[PDB]
């Protein structure tokens, strides 16, 4: 995947109204209507659009897009950078939320989900789940056969592929 390749994939990832919205923000920093903005304003536009890159991350991006020393970033490269950041932030959010889901499921906080805690949470959903169904989930998820689900096994169970 080349940069233009990366650019077509960034556009395919977003709806067109989202892309127009992003450009509406981006254009407020252009001025010259060149289709580019100063690398010094990249962090500001990304934050305005809900992203939270670290300073180290911004420096890395700038270094990747400004090799000719023009001091600018164009809109197509900006979309690539936005999509990279959106993917990283969403995965961060998903990991944090799974850690909270686990602390909640583990009622006695012993660091493991046991069959009684698993059945209680599945039954509370209102679904017509049977004890066989709960036991089936426990066996398929308990990779070391200790009768319980630890956090590593919980992440694998939930992410599935995982």
């Amino acid at each position: 995947a080349s940069m233009t390749d990366q650019q077509a994939e960034a556009r395919a990832f977003l709806s067109e109204e989202m892309i127009a919205e992003f450009k509406a923000a981006f254009d407020m920093f252009d001025a010259d209507g060149g289709g580019d903005i100063s690398t010094k304003e990249l962090g500001t536009v990304m934050r305005m659009l809900g992203q939270n890159p670290t300073k180290e991350e911004l420096d890395a991006i700038i270094e990747e897009v400004d090799e000719d020393g023009s001091g600018t970033i164009d809109f197509e490269e900006f979309l690539v950078m936005m999509v990279r950041q959106m993917k990283e932030d969403a995965k961060g959010k998903s990991e944090e939320e799974l850690a909270n889901c686990f602390r909640i499921f583990d009622k006695n906080a012993d660091g493991f989900i046991d069959i009684e805690e698993l059945g209680e949470i599945l039954r509370a959903t209102g679904e017509h789940v049977t004890e066989e169904d709960i036991e089936d989930l426990m066996k398929d998820s308990d990779k070391n056969n200790d009768g319980r689900i630890d956090f590593d096994e919980f992440l694998k169970m939930m992410e599935g592929v995982q």
